[PDB]
């Protein structure tokens, strides 16, 4: 095993997702996967599953549970990172979802090893999403106090400008923090159930949840 | 004026709003706008607005209302596709939507001057739907019923293979097909207020009801 890891981060949108991810794939240098990422991937290239998922999408409605587990099963039989482990980031997001999901890991002989849940209180993310830089191109998060760039308003990588998104409101997180505990929490009891959940203290700084992280993981 | 045109291309799915829009892009050599294909595009392009809506919906979410409008709003003011006229395709959805995109089109000072409506019967348009054919590449759609290839399952341009992909599945479709009314119906209702409506019977040939459409434009 070791240098390989399946699986499943979950958090609420402030909890560092966009800030472990990068960490945990250069370290097992798995996959990191991102349902929406994939969705845009696979339109993209006119397959028979992004053509489907497209029509149905743009049009006003959401691409279907299977459709979603179909593409994320395209991923792995392809996807060359796919190889080495992935780390699945915002999905499943209802338990037929989370159900299928591993029905068809099973099927490919290789099922989820974890599922870290990033734990944080709200009204520590309502403050803290005040301050949150992202590099357009890359995605690349940066926060004004608590992991700031090198350079006033500047990517580190590219020099580039950081930008702060208008939806990135006190208001607006509330409306979205209270909607991700009332459909997360039947896949965290999901992951309970089987075995593969752990809980994270994502309240610490950065390099202190990266590690906490990587312990919970049990490689090494 | 003449050849010139600013307008909305509403209807059902297989209705034949993509078969119909390169003809009013011939006629009137103005751009066509399919917000599916508008949000995609300022996504991968890193703009500030492809950043919020890829993180909005990236997130099982439905991206705003604003979003949309002011995307169309950078489509006009620095597309230069845009600077004949516009065909809007799949867009408004919604009542607000509707006042917004009004709204927008009249501080910029071109409002829409026509909206026309492609209507056909339900039990019509699950058979639309059922024998679509595909080219991916190009987007170019067939029926190998009512208006098949010349080449079995084969683009008559290139050659390369067509698919199906439009969901093909029994109730699904008329299920969906209602949905499109609940959703449609208020739109129409709204424009015939405006007092720029048309509606076009869609059933009959293509040619036929591009016919039917430059008649009801009024601008040949
Ligand atoms: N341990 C930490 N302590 C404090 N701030 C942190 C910590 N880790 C990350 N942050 C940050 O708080 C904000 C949110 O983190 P990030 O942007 O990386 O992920 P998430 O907020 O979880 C999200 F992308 F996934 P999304 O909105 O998509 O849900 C950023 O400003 C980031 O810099
Ligand atoms: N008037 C017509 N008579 C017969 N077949 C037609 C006619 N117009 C279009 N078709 C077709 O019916 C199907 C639907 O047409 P098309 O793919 O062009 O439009 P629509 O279904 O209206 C859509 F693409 F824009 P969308 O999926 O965006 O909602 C295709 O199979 C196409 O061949």
């Amino acid at each position: 095993s070791s240098e390989s890891i399946r699986m499943v981060l979950i958090g609420p949108p402030g909890a560092g997702k966009g800030t472990q991810a990068p960490n945990l794939q250069e370290r097992f240098h798995a996959a990191h996967l991102a349902t929406g990422d994939m969705l845009r991937s696979q339109i993209a290239k006119g397959t028979q599953l992004g053509l489907e998922a497209k029509k149905i999408m743009d049009q006003g409605g959401l691409v279907s549970d299977d459709i979603m587990v179909n593409m994320i099963k395209d991923e792995l039989t392809n996807n060359p990172a796919c190889k080495n482990g992935f780390i699945l980031v915002g999905f499943p997001r209802t338990i037929p979802q989370a159900e299928k999901l591993d029905q068809m890991l099973k099927e490919q002989g290789t099922p989820l090893e974890k599922a870290i849940e990033l734990k944080v209180d709200d009204e520590l993310l309502v403050a803290r999403i005040t301050g949150r830089l992202i590099h357009p191109a890359s995605g690349r998060s940066y926060h004004k106090i608590f992991n700031p760039p090198k350079e006033d308003m500047k990517d580190d990588v590219t020099g580039e400008a950081l930008v702060q998104i208008s939806d990135d409101n006190a208001d607006a997180l509330k409306k979205r923090l209270a909607a991700y505990h009332a459909q997360t929490e039947p896949i965290v009891d999901f992951y309970k159930k089987t075995g593969i959940w752990a809980g994270v203290d994502a309240s610490q700084p950065p390099a202190t949840v990266w590690a906490d992280i990587l312990n919970k993981l049990g490689k090494n």
